[PDB]
């Protein structure tokens, strides 16, 4: 099972109880964006991130009463249709708001039971994706496919180090390709134990396919209230990209000298086959539209991995 | 009975009838559709060899000036990028795309691929979260039918086509419409089946390799390449990879009988075989710009993956 989270007086995590940390319910978010939760029917804002005032430019209490209908007039009917009751928590709807306080915000929404989870992040506003897609497809074998994928992602993102990390049958890991800035250690061909990505994280990653930590030294921002009013229980934030990262993981990134990190799932036959893995030596918020490109690439790689593995077997 | 290609018409090949269908050489028509222009160039020197007859009017230069310059001089910013992206020996399926600002012609989309020692250059005029939203909706579709319906409706919304269908292949190459989204007033084709000679065998071979093809005007006359044969080989120029390549006169007559002015389609390739087609009809001529066509290419790949996934959930 899982331990209770800290804020419900659960035990603090060690290297003895890795598999029992409730990574999906930390009740907080990374501070480069803002999150609201809201009732599926009324559009009533139930929780907000204590930083919401910044991004939204709204007097704190104003929000926690108001309705999405009021708050987002053009958007609220779209949400209603895009995310019908009973849909999966994996389904997401996005829009760009030209919002008074902040030039442009990206809005990402999904639904968990009766709750809508809304994420706001700064945003903005060519052929590299089309060119990459054809390059992946003409790679003659799995090895070359791995090389093209990591190089392509590095070129699109500027990440110092981009790896393709593959999963063995006992969840043991291997770096099979890597493109990196001059003057980093080379991790190509190294293997890592099966606890370095624990059992509960490998399930979330079969389902939600992108996650990132934009700054491995930044403090999480609590949800207020922390518990969902509807349930008097923790909000599942597993589908949220601004979800706060486990403190056990941020400690590991700093021991490596990493300031920013991102990864995309490669899912084949309903199982987690590998990850496109990205390091950055300093903090780095990749904007939503560039993340989308890596989400597409994740699907394309999932297709090509199967194609390529079939022409060996 | 499978039979090897006839020589094309311009090399004295016989004209094509319901009797000799499977033997037309569709990949070497020696002409293109008139809404874009095409050049061929030597893959090492960049010497310009062939051009479509309409090239002067897209590129704003006399044919003889064009032919007198290398791509290094014509495309100084793109020539080195081309050479890196399309190395000798690469497959004919690999494409490189760029946008050019051309003086006379506005923004042109440039699409390049390599066939042996020949570079093929296609030029066409070019012009929010709909794709991302569609990707997630496709993945959340509960079964094959719902996937097919979401896919057809999405493509129709993105493109404005009169009719968008998911065409599915049977083992005998007979086909069937398993879903469609159509303009009000059109007669449904949902659930109709059609014989195996409605897409002959040399065309199914080609659609496993090149994944998107189109006819913007089913009454427009093709534009010849000049000269018609590749001067490197004194042989036909393979335009299998070229989306601007002219369409077989056989197939353009069928569309006119159907009252279609414009057609487009994307392959769904599963396990190395042609699983089906995302097919779009329009009653009048209709050019879909290159960047919108890219969205359909991406959806073709997504749908190939999701079809595998939905079918595996089915035994
Ligand atoms: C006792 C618990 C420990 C633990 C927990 C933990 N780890 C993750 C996630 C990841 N761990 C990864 C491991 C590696 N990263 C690398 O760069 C390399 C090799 C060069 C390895 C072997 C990776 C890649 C992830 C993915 C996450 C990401 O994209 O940033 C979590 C999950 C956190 C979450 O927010 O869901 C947890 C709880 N890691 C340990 O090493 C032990 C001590
Ligand atoms: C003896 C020659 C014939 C012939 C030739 C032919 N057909 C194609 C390609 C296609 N034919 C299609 C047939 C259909 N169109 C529809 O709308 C429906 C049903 C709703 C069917 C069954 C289709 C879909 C294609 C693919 C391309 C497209 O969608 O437009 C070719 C290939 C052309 C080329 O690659 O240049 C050829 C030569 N078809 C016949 O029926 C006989 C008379």
């Amino acid at each position: 099972p899982f331990f209770p989270p800290l804020y419900l007086g659960g035990p603090e995590i060690t290297t003895e109880n890795c598999e029992r940390e409730p990574i999906h319910i930390p009740g907080s978010i990374q501070p480069h964006g803002a999150l609201l939760t809201a009732d599926g029917h009324s559009g009533e804002v139930l929780q907000m991130s204590l930083n919401a005032a910044t991004f939204l430019g709204q007097e704190p209490t104003v929000l926690r009463g108001q309705t999405l209908a009021a708050l987002l007039p053009e958007q609220w009917p779209a949400l209603q249709a895009a995310l019908p009751p009973g849909c999966p928590d994996a389904l997401q709807y996005r829009a760009t708001l030209d919002w008074p306080a902040a030039g442009h915000l990206s809005l990402t929404v999904h639904r968990v039971g009766e709750l809508l989870i809304l994420e706001f992040e700064p945003t903005e506003a060519p052929h590299a994706l089309r060119n990459a897609m054809f390059a992946l497809e003409s790679a003659p074998n799995l090895r070359a496919l791995a090389e093209v994928a990591t190089q392509t992602v590095r070129e699109l993102t500027g990440f110092d180090r981009v790896m393709l990390y593959k999963f063995a049958p006992d969840a043991t890991g291997e770096v099979i390709a890597e493109a990196r800035r001059e003057g980093l250690h080379a991790f190509l061909g190294h293997r890592f134990p099966a606890s370095d990505i624990p059992a509960q994280a490998r399930a979330l990653y079969t389902r939600h396919l992108l996650r990132l930590t934009a700054d491995t030294r930044a403090a999480a921002v609590p949800l207020d209230p922390v518990l969902n009013p509807q349930t008097n229980a923790p909000t599942p934030l597993g589908g949220a990209v601004l979800r706060a990262t486990s403190p056990m993981h941020m400690q590991y990134l700093r021991n490596m000298g990493v300031g920013s990190s991102l990864s995309v799932s490669v899912v084949v036959g309903g199982q987690l086959w590998g990850l496109i893995a990205c390091h950055h030596q300093t903090p780095y918020v990749l904007p939503p539209d560039l993340r989308t490109t890596l989400e597409y690439l994740g699907r394309l790689l999932s297709l090509q991995v199967q194609v390529k593995e079939a022409l060996e077997h």
